[PDB]
């Protein structure tokens, strides 16, 4: 499972971590996350998300 990053402000989603508190358990793949979810830190949509390849 890939990392995802916001291009707007920078977080990035793990999916090892998830996003618990807004409903993303741990492990949950970026494309399996509900599609009205939001960063946590700017708010905005998942499609301002890129993966993260290495
Ligand atoms: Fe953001």
């Amino acid at each position: 499972m890939k990392k995802y990053t916001c291009t707007v402000c920078g977080y990035i989603y793990d999916p090892e971590d998830g996003d618990p508190d807004d409903g993303v358990n741990p492990g949950t793949d970026f494309k399996d996350i509900p599609d009205d979810w939001v960063c946590p830190l700017c708010g905005v949509g998942k499609d301002e998300f890129e993966e993260v390849e290495e």
